[PDB]
């Protein structure tokens, strides 16, 4: 079988904690001694259309936070701001704190969301950083704070805190230094993004899984060049494949017997015929937030 | 769409995973209080699974037969019994993290959260639906016999699935936490089906009452069904009936929109007569059947 897979949440369930200031609450991450947060919690309505948030923020005072790891306050000590993201110290370290780093991800690549409200897990998920620098989750009010995540071995990579919505229900945050993915600001505005454009290595990578779970129809017998196949994937906005992308699908190649190109002169076909009413894996549409690791990680 | 496949927090879940070994099968189980829960067939040999007598396997079994580790950490079986398909292992120390938590045994339609693991070890964690035949589509490879299902409400862990076997058509079979199996399936190394698929008739309503929700409402009418026409031709187009309980369990999306159960029943069942004539529901032309309810209310609101 196969299904969209998140990772274990449990590590990062423990560093969730509530940050308030003023009537704003919203979630932090205690690693150590420190909690991060947005820093748009210091804002009111009215600092929210344009805030100058190192204006705002000098004018706070550390008993201004008020941090809560569940039933218990923690005392912050010290504040300070890096880009986006507010550093709040407290006085107690999180023995919860796993091993752990902080990773910027490229655009195609995979990660975990752990869905927060008040400071407690309500949700986990699989999402992929969108080529336009969006990601498409599930947010609601209260949300921000939210991290994603990866792991590898026993060390938790966090990579995405979640910042705001879009228009189009699209979704947009930082990486853990504060410096937003993509074009987009912590100000209350609407906001429109880049077009976006499909993730080919990770639609080519489910295609593969398609066949590994005994789903062929859309083979061929067929091959293509790989710049004659990125030449129809740009006209489709998809993005272009490189030759890393050809070798990171080999083991998927290897395993199936079916090379990369002739995966792509299949794929090529759907994006001119279209799936003319049938499904793969379930799906109406081609699925680009699985990663080759994330096909072969669940399927060996 | 707007909605996607969203699991429950792994954690309180994962502080209860270990692994069960007997001779070199080794699976997974679960740790609550001082006992260890875990699939029956870890006590058969290879050879044992093609045709196994469990209570003769059983009877032959000692405390210190079994080694159930925490991690690396080796937990002292101190008894042991059969309950159905599931072994309980009564161990010298009660799990400092066991949560709240209860067994509930779940109808077709309804979901939840598995945590899939290998030795002991979680893997991943994913969204699942209950079939109509009693079979969930997972994603588990060799070793994850043992993995849980599970709910949270509040702080409650609802454990409702352990798996046991793949079946041919690569769907997944498995038990309560009692050990009784969902539909008719036996934890023997022999061939085994699953019967015909059905829709899953409340889950599609829950859908569009999502749809209505988020402001996509081409498909009402001013008409309604009772609840025995609609079922007699939702079997037709291989729905499931609805029971009265799914016509309980979508009363509050009815009274979030206003729209009667058996007025969105009505609806459905014009879709169902007259297709969608190319027109697309929250973005698609087909009908989601995987999120219930209670989903879809976690979701909007
Ligand atoms: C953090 N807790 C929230 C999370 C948002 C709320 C709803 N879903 C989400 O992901 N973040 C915010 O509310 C941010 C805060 C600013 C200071 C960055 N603002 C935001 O996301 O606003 C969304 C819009 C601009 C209201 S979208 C819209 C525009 C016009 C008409 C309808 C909708
Ligand atoms: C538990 N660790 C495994 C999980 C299986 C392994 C691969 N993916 C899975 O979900 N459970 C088994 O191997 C069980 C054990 C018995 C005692 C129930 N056996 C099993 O699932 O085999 C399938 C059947 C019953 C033989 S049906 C079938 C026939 C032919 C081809 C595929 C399936």
């Amino acid at each position: 079988g196969f299904r969209k897979m998140a990772f274990p949440s449990g590590k990062v369930e423990g560093c969730m904690v509530q940050v308030t200031c003023g009537t704003t609450t919203l979630n932090g991450l205690w690693l150590d001694d420190v909690v991060y947060c947005p820093r748009h919690v210091i804002c009111t309505s009215e600092d929210m259309l344009n805030p100058n948030y190192e204006d705002l923020l000098i004018r706070k005072s550390n008993h201004n936070f008020l941090v809560q790891a569940g039933n218990v306050q923690l005392r912050v000590i010290g504040h300070s701001m890096q880009n986006c993201v507010l550093k709040l110290k407290v006085d107690t370290a999180n023995p919860k704190t796993p091993k752990y780093k902080f990773v910027r991800i490229q655009p195609g690549q995979t990660f975990s969301v752990l869905a927060c409200y008040n400071g407690s897990p309500s949700g986990v998920y699989q999402c992929a950083m969108r080529p336009n620098f969006t990601i498409k989750g599930s947010f609601l009010n209260g949300s921000c704070g939210s991290v994603g995540f990866n792991i590898d071995y026993d060390c938790v990579s966090f990579c995405y805190m979640h910042h705001m919505e879009l228009p189009t229900g699209v979704h947009a945050g930082t990486d853990l230094e504060g410096n937003f993915y993509g074009p987009f600001v912590d100000r209350q505005t609407a906001q429109a993004a880049g077009t976006d454009t499909t993730i080919t290595v990770n639609v080519l990578a489910w295609l593969y899984a398609a066949v590994i779970n005994g789903d062929r129809w859309f083979l061929n017998r067929f091959t293509t060049t790989l710049n004659d196949f990125n030449l129809v994937a740009m006209k489709y906005n998809y993005e272009p494949l490189t030759q890393d992308h050809v070798d990171i699908l080999g083991p998927l190649s290897a395993q199936t017997g079916i090379a990369v190109l002739d995966m792509c002169a299949s794929l090529k076909e759907l994006l001119q015929n279209g799936m003319n009413g049938r499904t793969i894996l379930g799906s109406a549409l081609l699925e680009d937030e699985f990663t080759p690791f994330d096909v072969v990680r669940q399927c060996s």
